[PDB]
Parts: structure tokens; sequence; C-alpha cells
């Protein structure tokens, strides 16, 4: 059904119609936080901000800013924080919101360089022997494990509180081969990847909510909760062909503007529930 709607959106070629009129009716809400002054150097991109009812609040005695937000699905119980890739003056942010919140995963859609640029600071250590310390928020992050694979790599990494001394380990889940330009042709190996961070818990209701980001945390951000929550609707409802992605996507977009950056990642939002439908069968 909704594979029959996106065959009727392609073979009318009003994919950038339907795309304009999500934006037009998408939510808005005040970013005052973010926007304050003090706040200029905890934002990588002017045009993407936290809304303040939903954004992430630091617990630590300061200035408790960081550009995240957590998008709350009711009907299908499921949570994500979804935020920006971090800055060099915002690492120890960062692992601080993950310890708060008592995530158990870390979803990263991008590379740290991407078009000869830097598109996010290298918030994690690369070898075992050399640990990283964020002395402004007092952690310190161990890589235990490392696996490589064509498509994304997971790591195993240990977190510490070096205030109380608790530790905690936490799984890295790194999608290494989204195109430098537009969507990948196939969503086959995006849905692999979600299926390992769905097998690993890290989604799970005993947890945190999962830490997702890209560079500004909307783009492929989007394009992974929105699968992953019409999917699993689809499991849970009466009527799978019921749910309606432009809806979800609409409801997500109360929480973070933005979600969904191009007409290209809503039809590739479109192939990989569909495709990933067939799979859950
Ligand atoms: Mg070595």
């Amino acid at each position: 059904e909704m594979e029959k709607e996106f065959e009727q959106i392609d073979k009318s070629g009003s994919w950038a119609a339907i795309y304009q009129d999500i934006r037009h009716e998408a939510s808005d809400f005040p970013c005052r936080v973010a926007k304050l002054p003090k706040n200029k150097n905890r934002n990588r991109y002017r045009d993407v901000s936290p809304f303040d009812h939903s954004r992430i609040k630091l617990h630590q005695e300061d200035n408790d800013y960081i550009n995240a937000s957590l998008i709350k699905m009711e009907e299908a119980q499921r949570s994500y924080i979804l935020t920006q890739g971090p800055l060099p003056n915002t690492c120890g942010h960062f692992w601080e919101m993950v310890w708060e919140q008592k995530s158990r995963g870390v979803v990263m859609l991008n590379r740290v360089m991407e078009k000869g640029s830097l598109k996010c600071a290298q918030y994690w250590p690369q070898k075992e022997e050399k640990e990283m310390i964020f002395e402004d928020t007092n952690l310190k992050l161990t890589l235990i494990s490392e696996d490589i694979k064509s498509y994304y790599t997971v790591r195993q990494l240990e977190l510490e509180n070096l205030t109380t001394q608790e530790t905690r380990e936490i799984l890295h889940f790194h999608y290494t081969t989204w195109p430098d330009f537009g969507v990948p042709e196939s969503p086959a190996s995006f849905l692999n990847f979600l299926f390992k961070v769905r097998e690993s818990g890290s989604l799970s209701p005993e947890h945190g909510p999962v830490v997702v980001h890209c560079s500004a945390g909307i783009g492929r951000s989007g394009t992974f909760c929105l699968a992953d929550t019409c999917l699993l609707l689809m499991d849970k409802r009466k009527d799978p062909s019921s749910v309606d992605i432009k809806k979800v996507l609409l409801e997500m977009r109360k929480f973070r503007m933005g979600l969904i950056q191009t007409a290209d990642q809503l039809r590739f939002s479109y192939l990989a529930v569909i495709e990933g439908a067939k799979f859950i069968m």
C-alpha cells in the first residue's frame, strides 16, 4: 500500500512537492536557549537548533546546554536522542550526556572527514593503549574492542565517571559507507545496520535512549529513527498498511527541526521501510 503510494509518486515525479508539503506543515517551537550568545560555540550550524521543550539538559553545575533533542515516540514505545557531531570543545559534554541519560549505544552515520572537510571531532579513542580523558566533565573513555565490517564498524567502549569510579560499557555503531553526495542506491546495508543496533539491546526500554548523530543530527539521523519507528508500528498494529510515514515524520518533527533534509532522503526512507517490512515476514 505504502509501496503503491511510492510507485505513484515515482511515476508522477512529485518527490519535491511531497517533501515541500512536509516542510510547510512541520511544527515551529522556540529555541531561545540554543540562541543565547554564550552558546554560539556549542552549535555546529546556525540553522540547526534544539527546541527548548525537548532539549537534553546537562546536569553538572554550570551551563546545561548541548545541541541534542529527545524524540519520544508514544505509540511505538521508542525514545531517541538526536545530536550534532561533537565539536572540539563539546566532546566532554557529549560523553556527559551519554552518562547522565544512561544510554547503552551511540549510532554514528557519518565519517569524521567527508568532502575533504571535518564533519565531527575525533571523540573516541582509536587505540586500546591510548585512552581519552575529558577534564571539563571528569570522564575517562577506553577502546575495549573494534570489529570492522564492509559497511559498518562496531566498537566496545568503557566509560568511567572519575568522580564516583563507576564504569559502563557503551556500544558504538558506526555506519561507514553513506556516500559523500546523495543517498544509497539500495537500502539493504542500512537495514542490516539498523537490525545490528536492535540486536545489541541499545534501543530497548531497560536502557536510556540511544544517542544518534551525523554531522547536523537531522538528515541521516532522521532516516534511521523514522525507519526504526515505522517498522515497529507495522509489527505492533492490527492493520500494518495503516502506518503513514508522512504522519510519523511530522510527529517526530514536533521534537527536533529539519528531520529528513532532501526529497531524496524522503524517497530513501520510503524505500528502507518498504524493503524492511518484507524482511520482517
Ligand atoms: Mg594495536
